[PDB]
């Protein structure tokens, strides 16, 4: 099988990307993060506390035919920007693009934190990265990949995010029409659950390329571009004006700057990132201050090649026996 499904950003800066996924029976239709740094599969739901609520689509499970409660089991689940979310979970169908998996558990949230309810446009989030990180207790939960897996054509996903555009996430094929020149495949250690490899180094600009290695890992989950604060301090250093700021939490930019492109190695090849993907605009509404789209990765813990990196190319999500990575320029 196949499946092949059109992700749209949330908003203009490109914030976060949705997917719409039909969960139950009859078809729910609700648009979910598509999360490549998590392995849960949570939704708004019908047992969300109503205040925390505001404008999402929510799953109602006794509404669907083949949802049944799974005894005894809850999750609950922190992420990297303080965020979280947990409840109590479901098996039931769920279908991406035409690809159908029975019986994938479906993590009902009675409680979302703030960051959620205040985002109208996602309903929840389709973890993509190793089963490994679940969060289901006592009995830890697969992901629709890993359920979908054996039954692909071909054990892998593709992520294709649009700057300021339409994309796609395909499972189960590669299609070759839509990056240039050849796929680089890169090596990918899952002793983090994560999607971790290792860059062999960057170049700011047109400056000359410096080979380093940085470990860090694919997320499309995370909206930016982490990395060490001396890569970062290197690439604003050429934005004219640019400081690291306390009172906003990073790189700001004067909005009439221009921001030089930053590139990123993988094995031999490189992948650019064009100057304005790295613009986050308005630190607040009217503000001549922009906040910038490449960050510190020293409090964090681990760099992380966010949207702004991977909106950049044409990525491959390989779960062979021996999982890897692969980039193509687009
Ligand atoms: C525009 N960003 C940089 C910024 C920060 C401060 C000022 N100006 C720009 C911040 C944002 N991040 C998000 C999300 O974290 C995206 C995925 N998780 C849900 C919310 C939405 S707005």
């Amino acid at each position: 099988s196949t499946g092949s499904a059109t992700t749209t950003p949330i908003d203009s800066l490109d914030d976060a990307y949705i997917t719409p996924v039909q969960i139950g029976t009859p078809a729910q239709t609700l648009n979910l993060d598509f999360d490549t740094g998590s392995s849960d599969l949570w939704v708004f739901s019908s047992e969300t506390t109503a205040s925390e609520v505001d404008g999402q689509t929510i799953y109602t499970p006794s509404k669907s035919t083949t949802a049944k409660l799974l005894s005894g089991a809850t999750w609950s689940i922190s992420y990297g920007d303080g965020s979280s979310s947990s409840g109590d979970v479901y098996t039931d169908t769920v279908s991406v693009g035409g690809l159908t998996v029975t019986g994938q558990a479906v993590e009902s949230a009675k409680k979302v934190s703030s960051s959620f309810t205040e985002d109208s446009t996602i309903d929840g989030l389709l973890g993509l990265a190793f089963s490994t990180l679940n969060t289901v207790s006592p009995t830890q939960q697969k992901t629709f990949f890993d359920n979908a897996k054996a039954s692909l054509d071909s054990p892998v996903f593709t992520a294709d995010l649009g700057y300021h555009a339409p994309g796609t996430y395909n499972f189960g094929f590669i299609d070759t029409t839509a990056y240039t020149g050849s796929i680089t495949y890169t090596a990918v250690s899952t002793k983090q659950g994560f999607w971790e490899w290792t860059s062999t180094g960057y170049a700011v600009g047109s400056g000359t390329f410096k080979s380093t290695s940085i470990d860090g890992i694919a997320d499309t989950g995370t909206t930016l571009l982490y990395l060490p604060a001396t890569v970062v301090s290197a690439y604003w250093a050429q934005v004219s004006g640019a400081k690291s700021s306390s009172s906003v939490g990073g790189y700001v930019f004067p909005c009439s700057a221009t921001l030089p492109s930053f590139t990123f190695g993988v094995g031999s090849a490189r992948i650019v990132i064009p100057g304005d993907y790295i613009d986050f605009g308005p630190i607040s509404t009217g503000s001549s201050s922009c906040f910038g789209g490449i960050q510190s990765s020293a409090g964090i813990g681990i760099n992380i090649f966010g949207d702004v990196a991977l909106k950049a190319a044409f990525v491959v999500f390989n779960g062979a026996t021996t999982p890897t990575l692969g980039f193509a320029s687009k």
